[PDB]
C-alpha cells in the first residue's frame, strides 16, 4: 500500500516535460509546482522541519518563526499544520491581502512590520521575538540552513538523473536561496561524477550580484520584478564554485517567456519560470549548445501571481 | 527514462494521505489537486481529447468548443495548448476577471454571453457556434461524454485499489458530472468484484436532486455555494444504480470542514473537498462504520477560491 502519514511526506517526484514549440525541442522542463503547496519550496519546508526534529531542537512546545511571506512561508505553514507545530511569520504590512488570507487559512500567526522598513524590518522583528525566549522559539533561516540544499541533493538531483538516464548536459536554475542549484549540482557532478555538466545560474540583469561576485567586482543590487530570485546578496546556501555560467535576464524577457509557456505549452508558470527558460533560449543561439539536452527548473505556477504584471493587459 | 511528450500525459498518480485530526484516523484522502492544471478535471480534459483523436473526429483544423468556465474549462485549455488545438469557451459575462485572465493566458478564446441568461445562455451560444459549421467545430459535452467516467475507471479506480491493497470499505465522492463516482465504482465493484463496497454520493442539502431521484420524487433543485457539485439535474455520466447511500451537506458544514483540512492537516482544499470529508464525519457517528477504511476524493485546491466565502473573515 501507499498511504502517506501526513502531507509533508508527499513531496517530490515532479514531472520532466519536453517543450515542443519553445526552443529546438531539447529543453526539458521540471515542473516544481506539482508539490503539496505547489512550489519548489515544499521540499525545503518539509526537510528543514524534519531536520530540526532529528537534531532534537524541534519538539512539542517549541514554536517556529521565520521572516518570509513568499513560497517558503506557504511551505512552512502547510508542514507545521500537518505535523502539529505553531508557526509565526513576520512580514511587511504592505503584503497582499491575498497572501495573508492564504497563510492564515493554513493556521500561521502573522506579525506585520513597518511598511517603510521592508524585508529588513521583518527580519528584525523575527530576531527580537526569538531573543525574547530562545528556548521557546526556533528560527529556521532558509538562506543559510544546510537542510535546504540537502533535500535537493537527496530528491531533486536523483529525479533528474533517473528521468533522463543520465543524458542531461546542461542544468539551468534561477537563484533565490541557491539551494536548488547547489544540491542538484552536488549530486550530479559530485555523487555521479559527471564533471562535464554545465551548471547555469540565472539572475535579473537589474541585480547581477552573482556575475559581480564571480568577477571580483563590488556587489551592487537593484530592484526587479522576477519574484523568487535575485535576493541582492550571495546566500550562504549558494556554492559559487559549482557554477559554470551566469545568465542575466530582463523583466520583459522573463514575463513574455512565462506567457509562451502557458499559451504554447499549456504549463502554468510564474515569472521566474519564464526567466529560466529565456536563459535556455539564449544559450541555444550559440552553436556549441545545439545538440545538448537542457534541464530547466520551473519553480511555481502562474496561478499564484494573478495580480501581477504577468497577467496585465491580456484583453 | 521518463520524459513526457507533453503535459497532458502527466495526469494522475495522486497521493492518498491519512487524516490524523479529522475523524477517527481511518479517513484516507485522495488529493486530486496534484494534477497538471490542479484539479480532478485534468484527467477528463486529457481523456476527452485523446478519445476524440482516436475516433478520428478531432484533427488539425477542427476547433473545440465547450460551455464551461470551471475546472473543466481550465483543464481543456491546458490540454489544447499542449497538443496544438484552438479552443473556444462560452460563459456568462458575469464571470470573474480572475478566471478570465487564467483561461486567456492558456490561449483559450472566450465568448461571453448575457449575464441574466446564466449557464443556459452559455450552453445556447456554444450550440449556435457549432451549428454554424459542424465540420469545423467539436463540442465535447462533459456531462454525457463516456470518455469522462472512462478515465476514472482506467486510472483513479486502479490507483485507489493499489494504494490501499484492496482494503477500501467505503468510497465517498461529491457529484458534479458524476464521472468520478461512476468510473471508480465500476472498477472496484465491477472489475475487481468487491460488491460489498459502500459507494456514497455527496450533494448540497439545498439541491438534493440525487436523493429525490432515488426516492422517485420530483427533481427540485436550488442554489447553493458548494462549487463544483450539485448541477441541479442527473448527469448522463452518473450511474444511479451504483450508489449505496446519498449524504446531503450544508454550505456551512462544507466551508468549516474545508477550513479544518487546511489548518489541522495542511492540505489546501476547496469547498467541495470540505463537503466530501464532512460526509465521512457523519457516517462515523454510526457504529456500523466505526472500523471501516474510508477513501474520500478532494477535487481541488483552496488557492483557486481565494475570493470566495471559504476565506472570508479570517482576520
Ligand atoms: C525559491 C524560488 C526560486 C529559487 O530557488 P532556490 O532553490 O531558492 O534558489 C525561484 N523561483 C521561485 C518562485 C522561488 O520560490
Ligand atoms: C468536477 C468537480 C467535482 C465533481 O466531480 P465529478 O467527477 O464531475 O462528479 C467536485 N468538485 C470540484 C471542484 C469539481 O471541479
Amino acid at each position: 500500500s501507499k498511504i502517506y502519514e501526513d502531507n509533508s511526506l508527499t513531496i517530490g517526484h515532479t514531472p520532466l516535460v519536453r517543450l515542443n514549440r519553445i526552443g529546438n525541442g531539447r529543453i526539458l522542463a521540471k515542473v516544481e509546482s506539482r508539490n503539496p503547496s505547489f512550489s519548489v519550496k515544499c521540499r525545503i519546508g518539509a526537510n528543514m522541519i524534519w531536520d530540526a526534529e532529528k537534531r532534537g531542537v524541534l519538539k512539542p512546545g517549541v514554536e517556529l518563526v521565520e521572516p518570509t511571506n513568499g513560497n517558503t512561508g506557504i511551505a512552512l505553514a502547510y508542514v507545521a499544520a500537518a505535523r502539529g507545530y505553531k508557526l509565526t511569520l513576520t512580514m511587511p504590512e504592505t503584503m497582499s491581502i491575498e497572501r495573508r488570507k492564504l497563510l492564515k487559512a493554513l493556521g500561521a500567526n502573522l506579525v506585520l512590520t513597518e511598511g517603510a522598513k521592508g524585508m529588513k524590518g521583518a527580519i528584525q522583528k523575527a530576531e527580537e521575538i526569538v531573543a525574547s525566549d530562545p528556548q521557546k522559539y526556533l528560527l529556521l533561516q532558509q538562506f543559510s540552513n544546510p537542510a535546504n540544499p540537502e533535500i535537493h541533493e537527496k530528491t531533486t538531483g536523483p529525479e533528474i538523473w533517473e528521468d533522463t538516464d543520465g543524458q542531461v548536459d546542461v542544468f539551468i536554475s534561477g537563484v533565490g536561496t541557491g539551494g536548488t542549484l547547489t544540491g542538484v549540482t552536488r549530486y550530479i557532478k559530485g555523487t555521479k561524477g559527471k564533471t562535464d555538466l554545465i551548471t547555469v545560474a540565472v539572475e535579473p540583469t537589474d541585480s547581477p550580484v552573482i556575475a559581480q561576485a564571480l568577477a571580483g567586482e563590488e556587489i551592487k543590487p537593484g530592484p526587479h520584478k522576477i519574484q523568487g530570485i535575485g535576493a541582492g546578496f550571495i546566500p550562504g546556501n549558494l556554492d559559487l564554485k559549482l557554477i559554470d555560467k551566469v545568465v542575466g535576464i530582463t523583466n520583459e524577457e522573463a514575463i513574455s517567456t512565462a506567457r509562451r509557456l502557458m499559451e504554447e505549452e499549456g504549463i502554468l508558470a510564474g515569472i521566474s519560470s519564464g526567466a529560466a527558460v529565456a536563459a535556455a533560449l539564449k544559450l541555444q543561439e550559440d552553436e556549441s549548445f545545439t545538440n545538448k539536452n537542457i534541464v530547466v527548473i520551473l519553480p511555481s505556477s502562474g496561478e499564484r501571481y494573478l495580480s501581477t504584471a504577468l497577467f496585465a493587459d491580456l484583453f
